[PDB]
C-alpha cells in the first residue's frame, strides 16, 4: 500500500499461517412405518351360489 | 513488513490461537409413498368359452 500520509509513505506486508483441526460427533434415529396393501385377480374374480 | 515512513520501518509479528465450539440438531421428517403394479403370464394368458 502507497499513499500521502503526511508526504510519501508505502508498505509492503507479508504473512503466512498454519492450521491444525480436529473434531467429533454422535447421531440417533428412531422412526416408525406403516402400510397397506391390496391384490386382485381378473378372470376368478368372484364366485356364485 | 518492511517499509517507508519518513525513514526506514520494519516489523516482524507472531500470532497463534485456539477455539472450541459445541454444537447440537434436531431433525423431523414425514412423508407418505404410493405404489401400483401389474403381472401377466404369457401361455395361459386367457380362458374362453
Amino acid at each position: 500500500n502507497v499513499g500521502y500520509q503526511n508526504g510519501f509513505t508505502a508498505n509492503v506486508t507479508t504473512n503466512y499461517s498454519h492450521t491444525t483441526d480436529n473434531s467429533t460427533a454422535v447421531q440417533d434415529s428412531n422412526g416408525e412405518s406403516w402400510n397397506t396393501g391390496l391384490s386382485i385377480n381378473k378372470g376368478e374374480s368372484a364366485y356364485i351360489n
